[PDB]
C-alpha cells in the first residue's frame, strides 16, 4: 500500500480542522482550536484504490518560523486552505507559494486552491479574481465549505489526481 504524505497548512481564522475531521470521521466543530500538531490519518479510497494518507494538521503561526524552515522537502502535497471571508489569508497565499517554490526547486508542481467558509454571505475574496490568480500558476480553485460539505469529496479526488499525474 502506498502511503501518501501530505500536510495541511493555513493561516489563523481558517478552520482547517473543520475540513479534516469532516473527511476523517464526518464531523464538524464550530469551536476554534489552534491545532499545533494533530494527526489525522485515515484510509481513503482514491479511484477505487484504498490507500493510507499521512495527513497532519499544522498551524501557520509566525511563532514557528525557524521550525517551519527546518524541513519541507518531505511532503508530496501542501494543503493550503484559505477562507473566502479572510482576504488576508488569500493574499498571504502568495508568500506561502513563494516559500514552496523556493524549497521545491522546481516549477513543475501539482497544486490546487481550495477555499473554506463558502457558506458565509460575508464574502471578501472574489471567486473571479481567485480564478485568475489560480490560473496564473495553472492550479484549479474550488470552494469547499466544511459546514455544509459542498464539493469537498470531489475536490479531494482532484487534489490526488494531480499528484498521481506528477508520479507518472
Ligand atoms: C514536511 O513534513 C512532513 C510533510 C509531509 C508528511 N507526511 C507525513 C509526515 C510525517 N507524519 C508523522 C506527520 C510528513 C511530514
Amino acid at each position: 500500500m502506498t502511503e501518501y504524505k501530505l500536510v495541511v497548512v493555513g493561516a489563523v481564522g481558517v478552520g482547517k480542522s473543520a475540513l479534516t475531521i469532516q473527511l476523517i470521521q464526518n464531523h464538524f466543530v464550530d469551536e476554534y482550536d489552534p491545532t499545533i500538531e494533530d494527526s489525522y490519518r485515515k484510509q481513503v479510497v482514491i479511484d477505487g484504490e484504498t490507500c493510507l494518507l499521512d495527513i497532519l494538521d499544522t498551524a501557520g503561526q509566525e511563532e514557528y518560523s525557524a521550525m517551519r524552515d527546518q524541513y519541507m522537502r518531505t511532503g508530496e502535497g501542501f494543503l493550503c486552505v484559505f477562507a473566502i471571508n479572510n482576504t488576508k489569508s488569500f493574499e498571504d497565499i502568495h508568500h506561502y507559494r513563494e516559500q514552496i517554490k523556493r524549497v521545491k526547486d522546481s516549477e513543475d508542481v501539482p497544486m490546487v486552491l481550495v477555499g473554506n467558509k463558502s457558506d458565509l454571505p460575508s464574502r471578501t475574496v472574489d471567486t473571479k479574481q481567485a480564478q485568475d490568480l489560480a490560473r496564473s500558476y495553472g492550479i484549479p480553485f474550488i470552494e469547499t465549505s466544511a459546514k455544509t460539505r459542498q464539493g469537498v469529496d470531489d475536490a479531494f479526488y482532484t487534489l490526488v489526481r494531480e499528484i498521481r499525474k506528477h508520479k507518472e
